[PDB]
């Protein structure tokens, strides 16, 4: 009974150091490691629930399951009921509750045959689910005992591959360690660092099948909880408290897999275009002075920037809804000069509310108080904890009457300043102190009988008191989801305040979160570590539905030095979410402040960004239309591929465009894998060295100058640029053009979406443009999927053809030769005027 491989043991003492004695007391296996492995672990004989009453529906099926020997943990809920349902093809849900009790849940909008089949073990209870086309087991939850207590549940599954990514947010590389590893889920304020519980939580993993098919699960579950992977492989789910609610995706396709999830959680939402250009903040632009010489030296410069942002800077007192009559005086002018020009404005906006000033002098406060907006404690009173304004309260955003009094707050301060978004910061809800001012009262919420790997060791650290209450449930319960609900109402109040698309950027985040918002990675570094850290990451928020994510170009903490800040402003230029921002004490980090050398590079970069606006702005409406990823792993485009697996330092836009960034000091080089296919170097594309990769699917070395930063175009695709601007006010102006990446075979395929930019329920009402390019035989032609107003007039003044074998003697444009056309026989390169409009069919060929 005792005979269990060492990397097949599941933990029997997960809760504290245990003795051989008192593990054999508990019904336990003791076997030291050799050299982690647990010592104390299950034997195949442990007490789990037994099935009882499997009974057959329409939706799929339900049992009972009967725990009849305690476990070491209190409160074992002996009765469970286990709900089976076949949603779709690729969904699989089930859930396990208490059918005695209502428990808490996380609040959640809702040949023929599945992928997938269900079969259950009797005893010990587990569910197992194959995929049908090849018989793989994908979860097997009889490798270990199911607990379920009132605050602790454990459900375990083998894994079919070493290969598993997901369960944000941690500093980790894509794919995740399967040795012996803790993935803690605790929303905790904490500048990113290895092994740590940081700013959100997503209890969702996509594993990889050999052959390049995948699934994913997701536990709808927001308790404090550790994911333990172990290599046999399997992982296990303990959970402190609510029910055990299982999504199973069975996709085939990793991309699919994506899809399925944000079916459940929802498809990201569209930002407005102008939140694609580059965005500009630090701590310590103390004045409205300052910050205007922060957009006159940009300018001046020559670099776009579309959004100024400012920090606490502007409060009074570091106070929300307030701004300072010494630098900030004219706060409402800078703005309206800042719109003026075509730019946009951004703040910082904390949860926690002021709560000493006198009675009657501070709005958010007293109207908080008169309409019983705060988390409360024990007594009733609101929660005081201490922040940037000394004392504050916590505003519970699971309150209806909290949500009203934030759009309140939010619409009464645009009324003064009529800034463009919110910046939420400190919503995990972070906490300067330990749980309250007046501390915490000793109960089994505030002292679990599980408490998960976080730091400091206590739900409790950096945070509000876990026992406090909010309009839903305890904060033990919601925790995870503060951040999320600020994102909620801080979008919807956007949305009344404004009347156009709300740009949300939240450091906190919960599964779903990309429906409402975007993410920024935090407090991260100034070093070549975290810049290379920040590809893992960003993609990890793609495969979570927040494409709209970065990190602080050139690093917040510390200072950076000129040759970071080149390859971070080249690589951050590719963040689906781009912006520079700074800590107080740090050296000055803006694209003006460095050599000339250094400028030209960050300037090459920002032109670049701003040439590729249309195409990235086609990705976000894939991915709010369709659940897609922007910023796409190498695995998620070639998954059958396996070479791909395990790449992070490179990342893909969409399909076509591989990105391969220099991450460390001191080189001109860079070594990159490129899948099966065809690579063009896109410096051959002109916009105001080997031209072509020719890949069997391996690594290749490329020159990585400090002015350069690999990028290339698949064979096979079609991106549309648009000319520049230091503004997208300016740039969506500007004629455009085309990037036509040929197959051997002569073909290609693109597609460009163009509505106002800004507007709510654009696809709903029709107010956009959708056109497709082909290329094929020697021919260029647009296929009109749907025209309106915007985008009618939409120039094209640029087709260049890669790949194109021999020199044309004529190229023509609608059956005419046009003007002026270059090529280029040592590139391949067909560089062709034309003056079309992308809203009116036309045929460009060449011969
Ligand atoms: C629930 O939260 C409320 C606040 O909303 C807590 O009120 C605080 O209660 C403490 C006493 O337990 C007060 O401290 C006292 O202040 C007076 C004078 O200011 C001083 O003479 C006493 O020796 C003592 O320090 C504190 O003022 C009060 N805070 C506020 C804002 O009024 C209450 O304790 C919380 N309940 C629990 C069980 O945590
Ligand atoms: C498993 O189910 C049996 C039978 O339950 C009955 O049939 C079901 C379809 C449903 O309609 C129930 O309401 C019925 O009671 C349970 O055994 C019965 O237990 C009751 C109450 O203890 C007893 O009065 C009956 O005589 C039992 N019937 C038989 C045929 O044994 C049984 O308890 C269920 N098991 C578990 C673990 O819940
Ligand atoms: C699901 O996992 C369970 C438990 O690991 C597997 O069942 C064991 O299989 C071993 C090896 O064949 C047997 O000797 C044991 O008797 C089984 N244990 C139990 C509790 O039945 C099971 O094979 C897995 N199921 C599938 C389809 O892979
Ligand atoms: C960041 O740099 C701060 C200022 O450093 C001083 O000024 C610049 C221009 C350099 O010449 C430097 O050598 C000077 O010492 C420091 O006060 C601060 O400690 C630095 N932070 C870190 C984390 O190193
Ligand atoms: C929040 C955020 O992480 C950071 O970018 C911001 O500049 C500061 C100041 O507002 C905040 N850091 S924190 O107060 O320490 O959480
Ligand atoms: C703007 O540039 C001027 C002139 O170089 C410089 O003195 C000033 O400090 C800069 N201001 C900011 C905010 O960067
Ligand atoms: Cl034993
Ligand atoms: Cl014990
Ligand atoms: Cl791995
Ligand atoms: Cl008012
Ligand atoms: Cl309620
Ligand atoms: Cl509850
Ligand atoms: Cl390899
Ligand atoms: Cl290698
Ligand atoms: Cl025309």
């Amino acid at each position: 009974q005792c005979d269990v491989p060492p990397n097949s043991r599941f933990d029997c003492a997960p809760d504290k150091a245990i003795t051989q004695e008192q593990c054999e007391a508990r019904g336990c296996c003791y076997i030291p490691a050799k050299q982690g492995q647990p010592w104390c672990f299950f034997p195949p004989s442990y007490p789990s629930y037994k099935l009882e009453n499997l009974s057959s529906s329409e939706m799929g099926y339900t049992a009972t399951l009967t725990r009849t020997t305690p476990t070491f943990f209190p409160k074992d809920i002996l009765t469970l009921r286990l709900d089976v349902m076949m949603e779709t093809e690729n969904r699989l849900h089930f859930t396990i509750k208490d059918p005695a009790n209502r428990r808490y849940e996380v609040p959640l909008e809702t040949a023929p045959s599945p992928l997938y089949s269900v079969e259950f073990s009797e005893e010990p209870f587990g569910v197992i689910v194959h995929r049908q086309l090849d018989g793989r087991v994908l979860l097997n939850t009889t490798v270990a005992p199911l607990f379920f207590a009132d605050q602790f549940l454990q459900l375990s599954t083998s894994l079919p591959s070493q290969y598993i990514t997901g369960l944000a947010e941690h500093l980790s590389p894509l794919m995740l360690s399967t040795s012996w590893t803790r993935i803690t889920l605790w929303n905790r304020d904490l500048a990113p660092t290895p092994g740590a519980n940081l700013y959100g939580s997503h209890p969702f993993y996509l594993a990889l099948e050999d052959g390049g098919s995948a699934h994913g699960v997701f536990l709808l579950n927001s308790n404090a909880m550790d994911v333990v992977l172990q290599p046999s492989p399997a992982l296990s789910w303990r959970s402190t408290g609510g029910i055990l609610d299982v999504y199973i995706f069975l996709g085939p396709e990793p991309k699919s897999v994506v899809q399925q999830y944000l079916d459940v959680v929802g498809y990201p939402f569209m930002p407005p275009y102008w939140g694609l250009g580059f965005h500009l903040c630090r701590w310590g632009y103390s004045s409205t002075a300052i910050t205007r010489q922060v957009v006159e030296n940009m300018t001046r410069a020559h670099f776009p920037l579309d959004v100024q942002w400012n920090d606490l800077d502007y409060m009074d007192s570091r106070r929300d809804f307030t701004f300072n009559k010494d630098g900030f005086r004219d706060f409402p002018a800078m703005v309206q000069e800042l719109h003026q020009g075509g730019r946009r404005y951004m703040m910082i906006v904390d949860p926690a509310i002021s709560s000493s000033g006198p009675a009657g002098s501070y709005r958010p406060y007293d109207e908080g108080l008169r309409r019983g907006v705060f988390i409360t404690n024990e007594t009733g009173q609101p929660l005081i904890g201490k922040v940037w304004p000394g004392s504050t309260a916590f505003p519970d955003f699971t309150n209806p009457t909290a949500l009203a009094w934030w759009e309140d707050m939010v619409a009464e301060f645009h009324d003064q300043v009529p800034f463009d978004g919110m910046w939420i910061d400190m919503n995990e809800p972070s906490n300067f102190i330990r749980g309250s001012e007046d501390g915490c009262p000793n109960n089994e919420l505030e002292n679990p009988p599980y408490v998960p790997g976080v730091v400091g060791g206590t739900l409790q650290a950096a945070t509000i008191c876990a026992s406090s209450h909010q309009f839903l449930s305890t904060h033990y319960n919601l925790h995870n989801l503060y951040g999320l609900t600020e994102a909620i109402a801080s979008h919807r109040a956007l949305v009344k305040a404004r009347g156009t698309r709300p740009f949300v950027i939240s450091r906190s985040t919960f599964a779903g979160h990309g429906r409402y918002a975007g993410h920024w990675t935090g407090d991260v570094w100034s070093s070549w570590e975290q810049l290379a850290s920040s590809v893992p990451e960003i993609l990890q928020f793609n495969l979570l539905g927040v494409p709209l994510v970065g990190a602080d170009v050139c690093g917040f903490l510390g200072n950076t030095s000129e040759e970071l800040c080149v390859r971070w402003t080249q690589l951050g230029a590719f963040y689906p979410f781009m912006r520079n921002h700074n800590s107080l004490l740090s050296l000055p980090q803006e694209p003006y402040s460095f050599s000339e050398p250094a400028q030209q590079a960050m300037r090459k970069a920002l032109t670049l960004r701003y040439a590729l606006l249309p195409h990235l702005y086609t990705l976000f409406h894939q991915a709010h239309v369709a659940g897609e990823t922007v910023a796409r792993p190498l695995f998620l485009e070639f998954p059958k591929d396996s070479s791909t697996w395990t790449v992070d330092h490179q990342l893909l836009w969409g399909e076509a465009l591989l990105i391969t960034p220099v991450l460390q000091a001191g080189k001109a080089e860079v070594t990159g894998y490129f899948p099966l296919g065809t690579w063009y170097d896109l410096q051959t594309v002109p916009i105001e060295r080997e031209p072509a990769i020719h890949s069997e699917g391996q690594w290749v070395t490329l020159p990585a100058p400090l002015d350069t930063i690999n990028v290339h175009l698949r064979a096979g695709y079609i991106i549309p640029l648009q000319g520049p601007g230091l503004t997208t006010t300016e740039s969506r102006q500007q004629p455009m053009a085309l990037a036509v990446a040929l197959t051997k075979g002569g073909e290609a395929r693109g597609e460009l979406f163009w509505d106002d930019g800004e507007s709510l329920e654009v696809l709903e009402r029709g107010a956009y443009t959708q056109v497709i390019f082909l290329a094929r035989n020697n021919t260029i032609v647009n296929e009109l999927v749907r025209v309106t107003s915007e985008g009618a007039g939409l120039q094209l003044q640029k087709v260049t053809v890669l790949g194109v074998a021999t020199a044309p003697q004529q190229v023509l444009s609608n059956g005419v030769p046009v003007s002026n056309f270059t090529y280029s026989p040592d590139t391949k390169v067909l560089d062709i005027c034309v003056s079309l409009l992308m809203g009116e069919q036309f045929l460009v060929s060449w011969c």
